[PDB]
């Protein structure tokens, strides 16, 4: 599922990602869009062999299995097709573990890069939240 930008904003509040350990929505929101376009079914290999998964490009080589990455971790303890659900909840339970893991949002090479120290309020802008 490609979710609109308004629609994911809604869909993360509700699940509590608003000021997750401090991050604003539109951090969220902007990461979702970089690195994955807001697409739900997004898949991109890794040089290591890994894969990165969903709407929030989570890596098989930590946080899910997908039976194919030797020796990775599954710290979330589901299984990486369970991120590319219409349903976004295993994904921001996931991305909570992730965010809470000491770097913050540097875990998201697109949110550095893109996010960042830029306006992020513009990507809830006009939304009814
Ligand atoms: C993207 O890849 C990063 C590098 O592998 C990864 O960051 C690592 O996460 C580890 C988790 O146990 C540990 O904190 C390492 O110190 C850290 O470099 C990051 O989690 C990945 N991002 C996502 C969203 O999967």
């Amino acid at each position: 599922k490609v979710f609109g930008r308004c629609e994911l904003a809604a869909a993360m509040k509700r699940h509590g990602l608003d000021n997750y350990r401090g991050y604003s929505l539109g951090n969220w929101v902007c990461a979702a869009k970089f690195e994955s376009n807001f697409n739900t079914q997004a898949t991109n290999r890794n040089t290591d062999g890994s894969t990165d998964y969903g709407i929030l490009q989570i890596n098989s080589r930590w946080w899910c299995n997908d039976g194919r990455t030797p020796g990775s971790r599954n710290l979330c303890n589901i299984p990486c097709s369970a991120l590319l659900s219409s349903d976004i909840t295993a994904s921001v339970n996931c991305a909570k573990k992730i965010v809470s893991d000491g770097n913050g949002m540097n875990a998201w090479v697109a949110w550095r890069n893109r996010c960042k120290g830029t306006d992020v309020q513009a990507w809830i802008r006009g939304c009814r939240l």
